[PDB]
DNA sequence: TAGGGAGTAATCCCCTTGGCGGTTAAAACGCGGGGGACAGCGCGTACGTGCGTTTAAGCGGTGCTAGAGCTTGCTACGACCAATTGAGCGGCCTCGGCACCGGGATTCTCCA
């Protein structure tokens, strides 16, 4: 029951992540410099209300700073 | 020895292209007829050809002097730059010019 959070230094790679991810059954959602900032507000606000969600994949500067993961 | 350039990838703002939908106005399609394109014809006059005349353009020659073209000397003036500011650009505001509409009046066409 773990939620967890990924980080990368690539954007390439959260692709092929998610390529990954899809070929699973993981349940993910994604944030990076590219995603817009209504986007990152939904993002988040949407991983920290429901638990359906497991991973947040996470891009290291993007997503690494001021943002509350505490679930 | 260190500073700043080379490499690279993430980050995020700007902006041009493309699609969706409607809807609506302009392009496409039809067809009658008219009148303008155009062929065919007559004349006459106006322009090309030819011959004799003249006129003056072009070539060979002489003489002159203006002025283009070059050298010299110097100082005036525009390039140059450091210090100063105010003219002119970018952003913001608003109101009045002008357009667009509607309906009543005058003009212009065309057929009788
Ligand atoms: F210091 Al933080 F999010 F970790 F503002």
């Amino acid at each position: 029951g773990h939620r967890v959070l990924l980080y990368f230094q690539m954007t390439r790679m959260i692709d092929l992540m998610e390529e990954y991810l899809t070929y699973r059954n993981y349940k993910y959602c994604r944030l990076d410099g590219s995603t817009k900032l209504e986007d990152r507000r939904d993002t988040v606000a949407d991983f920290q209300t429901r638990p359906e969600i497991f991973i947040f994949l996470l891009s290291t500067r993007a997503g690494g700073l001021g943002i509350n993961l505490t679930t």
